[PDB]
């Protein structure tokens, strides 16, 4: 599907992204699909990767994607979407995440990624924890 399309774009391996293009083109996939399926569909590339040493990347970008969505849908239905998707699939950021080794990269600052990695999965959590946070962001966001 172009939503599955767009989200696998914004979450390649290139050494840079998700551009605002690519963001802004996964958002709008909204107008026809549910944002339960988008972030679902997300998910499943992040645990899919958890060039050896650009993997590492698409899990990165996959949760930067799961904030940009967060912090950019509209109140209601498309937030209470996500963050429903991301309780029942919690333990992919509890454990999967906080516990992630970047044993590789190509860059050789493996360690740089890994905390990157862990610090985006404690941010998701802290906005799915803290909904006051979250709106917080969403206002400094716009």
């Amino acid at each position: 599907e172009p939503y599955q399309i767009d989200i696998r774009r914004a979450t390649n391996t290139d050494a840079w992204g998700p551009t605002p293009k690519h963001l802004a083109k996964v958002l709008r996939n909204r107008y026809q699909v549910p944002l339960y399926l988008m972030t679902e569909y997300t998910l499943k590339r992040l645990v899919d990767h958890i060039n050896y040493g650009s993997e590492w990347r698409v899990v990165l970008k996959c949760l930067v994607v799961i904030e940009f969505l967060l912090l950019n849908v509209d109140t209601g239905d498309e937030l209470n979407q996500i963050r429903s998707c991301l309780l029942t699939h919690k333990h992919i950021l509890t454990r999967e995440i906080a516990q992630f080794k970047v044993k590789f990269s190509n860059d050789g600052k493996m360690e740089i990624h890994e905390r990157g990695i862990r610090k985006k999965g404690e941010l998701i959590l802290q906005y799915l924890e803290d909904s006051q946070f979250l709106k917080k962001e969403r206002a400094k966001n716009k």
